């Protein structure tokens, strides 16, 4: 029903997500702003743009930039920052700003801006290769279910452009597979319980605890053809995401 | 005009509370239970109890099995895990729970318990060594920063424990100064810019940012008495707090 574009200018990105993603999806190569001008030849339909950005909402870099400059540069970011109080979100918070206000800067489709905080500053990359599961695949993940689980019900697409991959300094080969799992969980749609949504996230996290996993997943893993076996020990860094989310699904 | 109170039962995080932090804050060294039963010799308030839980909403341990016990056990559980939606609420995220229904379970003056998620499952310790920063100083600050920033304005009293000092494993001198941090911003009220508030977090965080800091900020730095220089160059490993928001504020 609701539409998913993926949107970003590094081709690394675009041709990652091509590989852990199997009409209701769409991946665009190339800058935001041409996919919005792109946006103007087909309904002749209100979106929500997930941006990645700092804990205190300033838009100046990566694709946060884009959005400065689309929706009025300085007097927009002043409006965009006090729209989230003007004060600290953490990273793992996720605030939608409606532009609806904008009729007190209105343009195209777009209504609101899903602002996803991944970093506290671009003061340096988050990203530390001694731990890509903490500082990579853990962050990437939550950033995206966030965003999904923040977006407005009344949209008839979601831009998402790659979260981490810019200034938090996150590989897009990690970025692209937390992302391409959120994304494969949230269109699994009711195909999968809440509560063995919630064990597969555990599990692909890697955080194997017994007593978070209920009998009755159990039950719903050999019903839906999950291995057990392998889902306890699952390797973010090895495994298939199919490994926990079947394709057949 | 709001109460806070402090407790825990490890002493070394009251200790420490009581050396960090300068009538409107209480300390309290016990279990819950006790402090709860102590409430009903005063009034004769509404609260919010802070709990630090997981990201599934399971009280099976630490300050959260302190809440089970208190309030219903197992049928609570299964309320409180449905008001959360019965799935992953990532670190970094605060959650309203409002007893207010046990109307349809209530319990003295306790209408809010704000649902902090400090791990994701306490397989592991969050906590690491190698950067006490990140896995200590930052996550505990978050917690605390957004358990304030969601208590109810129509509460009497906040009800907090130490903060991933349990099966987080964060050390109790890395926890409590971070607790005391976000509590003395919150307590300098309005005395202190929010967009100063926002630099003083930045460079606690150790997030150098410059392009972050207004040249506004800087002029309340000089009005307010808070070196820049020190401000820039602040180590939480080693500065007082002070440093960051003086006593005479
Ligand atoms: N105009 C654009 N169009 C499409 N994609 C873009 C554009 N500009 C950047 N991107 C892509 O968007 C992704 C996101 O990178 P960032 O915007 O840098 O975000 P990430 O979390 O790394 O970093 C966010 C942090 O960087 C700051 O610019 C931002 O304010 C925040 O503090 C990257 O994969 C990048 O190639
Ligand atoms: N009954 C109690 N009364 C007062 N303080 C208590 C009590 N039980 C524990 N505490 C204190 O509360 C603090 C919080 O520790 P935890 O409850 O273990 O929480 P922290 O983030 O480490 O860990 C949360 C994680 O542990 C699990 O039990 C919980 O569900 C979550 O997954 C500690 O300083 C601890 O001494
Ligand atoms: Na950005
Ligand atoms: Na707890």
């Amino acid at each position: 029903k609701m539409r998913i574009i993926l949107c970003d200018t590094n081709e690394v990105v675009t041709n990652l997500w091509q590989e852990s993603i199997p009409k209701y999806l769409c991946i665009h190569h190339g800058h935001l702003q041409s996919l919005m001008d792109s946006m103007r030849k087909g309904d002749a339909h209100s979106y929500a743009i997930v941006s990645p950005g700092n804990s205190y909402g300033y838009l100046g870099g990566g694709f946060d930039k884009a959005l400065y400059n689309y929706f009025g540069g300085k007097p927009f970011e002043t409006w965009f920052r006090n729209q989230l109080g003007g004060r600290y979100h953490t990273v793992g918070s996720a605030t939608v700003v409606d532009l609806q206000r904008c009729l007190e800067e209105c343009r195209d489709g777009i209504r609101y801006i899903i602002h996803v905080p991944t970093v506290v500053a671009p003061s340096a990359p988050i990203f530390n290769p001694q731990n890509p599961l903490k500082t990579g695949f853990e962050p990437v993940f939550n950033a995206m279910w966030n965003a999904l689980m923040h977006s407005p019900k009344d949209i008839d697409g979601l831009i998402i452009p790659g979260l981490c991959t810019g200034y938090a300094g996150v590989p897009p080969i990690i970025s692209c597979k937390s992302m391409a799992f959120a994304l494969r969980l949230y269109m699994a749609g009711d195909h999968i319980s809440k509560e063995l949504k919630n064990v597969l996230i555990m599990y692909y996290l890697q955080y194997p605890f017994e007593p978070f996993f209920p009998e009755s997943c159990k039950i719903e893993c050999q019903k839906l053809g999950i291995d057990i076996e392998m889902l306890k020990s699952f390797n973010v860094e090895k495994d298939a995401i199919e490994l926990l989310i079947p394709r057949r699904i």
